[PDB]
């Protein structure tokens, strides 16, 4: 359906590097709509539940410390396959082999400095929208451009 | 030679949308040079006509409404390679598998709001031309940058 | 109503210059809703009735050589106060003069060569608006974005 | 000093036009550094604390019942003379009379309608800012590029 | 005429701040002919008899670390008017007064840091071009596009 | 470290075409920091030994032809896989085949006027590099955003 929602972060990078405009403004010319937003220094616990799934992995402290060293602009963008849209808008994990046109591929240099995260699954995507906002920070009814779909 | 023609329609969507000098924008950058211009509301007989591909399909019918609810600026670009260049430019026919940088990659969401038809062949660009246009609504005399050809 | 119209033509300076696209998208994006569009190569008698007003002044014959020189792609917006915000979009006379941000300010030097042509008057509109375009080839039903009027 | 701060507000229109990015985008681009984000649908007594002054104005109701009437993504931008730039880069209260360049002068055409509303002094700002953001909502040490001050 | 040359440069603060395409790109849109183009780090020399008539002026000894504190990439542009125009699309000295549309007035917030620099008049024009390029590092043969000039 | 170095050639159909600053824009938007830029109309022995790869092949002498044939605005972007990215941007040696996003996917259609040049490989990177400019003509002093690099 057209009520599928993804999360999205503008990590501490893209906003010292002022891309939340840009960024923003990709997602809404795609037609996707903006249900959640706000600019927020993610906390430790935050941090390490955002990126449970890399607990383990040996980047997650450099990770979480990033992401914790400055503010962020979480947001939820809603409609049609959003979350695998928003993730092609955005490219592949190492900006420089991110194509040109992307979010990462346009911007991005540095692993680590990548810019933007997304939900990766519909199944991340709910789960990671609940850690960053609270139901009532959550645009409910919803209405894109009548242009976007069938 | 760089003579080749293509037949492009901003759909209703995209120029609700106000896409339509976004389009054009997109294939003067790229070095096309519009042969032919205008907007126009399709009649039923030159969608169907347009469309006649599909005309046993189950999204004919709904395709045919859509196109004819509303203004579709319809243009011809000529240049070298310039079918194919375009439909490159476009994306697929799914806008959520578009990649960024094309057309339907940055705007759009569903299939049957897919902002932009074009030919996809020489061949589909002839008939749709000749569909479109009358002879004395394309230049012959036809003159890119100096800049664009060897 | 707010369906008032002016007529708008990219001079064949700045279809030459691959500006048509540029031009029509800053129109679309302002809110103006097109309601009529086409690329011609003006005749020496469209082009001094448009510039009928002129028919005395000492530029006028090179004016309307170079007008009728290639192809123009005539347009008209309508929109509440169209007229004189296009104007104000378009800059003055003398591009040179014409301040960053409107169209001749951005894009021009010569005042022969000024890109863009619009009507001063709703009384200037409405001829002009004859002049170039057939009732048949203009839209009865106007829908611009919702969000844009009270 | 260059922790000056102004707030800014994406009307219901601007939000609903896509034009937060836009928006965003052009205040990171001028240098002013965002230190307080979030999408809200204004509530009633909101609307008439915010816009108090205008509470014995006759447009009041219908500028209350229409802020209210959609999503708004309020912010607060800081810098040098935050609230002064803003206001320029807003253009005026009417979006016909806004000059090319700035937001409304650029995208708007209705006074109603007029995509962003910004504080038109720091004492206005101060409270306007207090209104719709919580301390712990708002950024406390801030890092703008370094390029930006002397 | 349209052989006119003006001197421009992104200050060090405009480089960093990754602006050095988007001045060029506003000059080669506008019309102006790029005559010459280098990154250099200012000598002290050059900085102060780039800025001799601020010699007596409190802000000179800032100034002048400033402007040397860095890359500036010195261009000269040539055309019609164009020394008077790129002022014009520079803004004013103080960026915040700089109108939105303008270099400063998009870009700026201190007036120390205001992103540009450009020849007030053609005689400071002339005497700054000698003074930051030598004659081969500026064309002799100056052809613009022929749809700027009558 | 990530002080990698590529060089970059908007060629002759590029800077007449005015896409100089597009292109510098977009490895400056990417991260890459301008450690040398200057224009210059080629030499034919610095052309031939900058192309001296292709002296056998058949298109040689219209390449060499074309690239002195007018200004070409030399620069040298420093950077973490600068050289592959750089390339990734770039597109592919055809226009045409170059995916939309890429420099030569969004300005060119011909093979012998693909808007701009690069580096293959650091071998040759370093080779180019020295080949059109001196030591003293790049920086020594290189300071990217601290975003951009863990
Ligand atoms: N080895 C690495 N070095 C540094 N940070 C990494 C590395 N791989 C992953 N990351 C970071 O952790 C983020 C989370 O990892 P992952 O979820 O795999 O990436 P994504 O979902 O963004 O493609 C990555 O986007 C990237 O910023
Ligand atoms: N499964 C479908 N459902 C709805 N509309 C579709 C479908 N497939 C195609 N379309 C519509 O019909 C138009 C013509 O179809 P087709 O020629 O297959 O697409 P294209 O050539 O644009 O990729 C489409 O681009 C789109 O508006
Ligand atoms: N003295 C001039 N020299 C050449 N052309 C001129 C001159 N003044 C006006 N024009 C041209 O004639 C067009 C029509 O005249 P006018 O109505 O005064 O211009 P506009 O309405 O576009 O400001 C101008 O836009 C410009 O191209
Ligand atoms: N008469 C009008 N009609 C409708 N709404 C109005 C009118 N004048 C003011 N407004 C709206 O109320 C907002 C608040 O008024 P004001 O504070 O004067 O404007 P601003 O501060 O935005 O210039 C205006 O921006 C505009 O949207
Ligand atoms: N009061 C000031 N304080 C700081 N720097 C200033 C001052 N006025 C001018 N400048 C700096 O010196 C440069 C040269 O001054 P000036 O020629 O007056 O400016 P411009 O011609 O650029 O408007 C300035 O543009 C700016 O970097
Ligand atoms: N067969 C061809 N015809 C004309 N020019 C060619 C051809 N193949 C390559 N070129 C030109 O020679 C340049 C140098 O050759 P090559 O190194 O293969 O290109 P690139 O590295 O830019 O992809 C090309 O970018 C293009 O302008
Ligand atoms: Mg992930
Ligand atoms: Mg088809
Ligand atoms: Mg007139
Ligand atoms: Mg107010
Ligand atoms: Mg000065
Ligand atoms: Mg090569």
């Amino acid at each position: 359906v057209n009520k599928e929602r993804t999360f999205l972060a503008v990590k501490p990078d893209g906003v010292a590097r002022g891309l939340v405009g840009e960024i923003i403004a990709r997602y809404e010319k795609k037609g996707f709509v903006l249900v959640g937003l706000k600019q927020l220094v993610p906390t430790k616990d935050l941090a390490e539940s955002h990126y449970a799934e890399h607990k383990e992995r040996p980047f997650f402290g450099g990770l979480v410390s990033f992401i914790t060293s400055g503010p962020v602009v979480a947001m939820v963008f809603e409609g049609k396959g959003v979350v695998a849209s928003a993730r092609l808008m955005i490219g592949v994990t190492n900006p420089l082999a991110s194509a040109p046109g992307s979010i990462r591929g346009d911007f991005g240099v540095d692993v680590g400095r990548n810019i933007i995260g997304g939900s990766d699954s519909v199944e991340s995507a709910n789960r990671e929208i609940a850690l960053w906002f609270k139901p009532e920070e959550l645009l409910t009814e919803v209405k894109p451009n009548p242009n976007l779909y069938e």
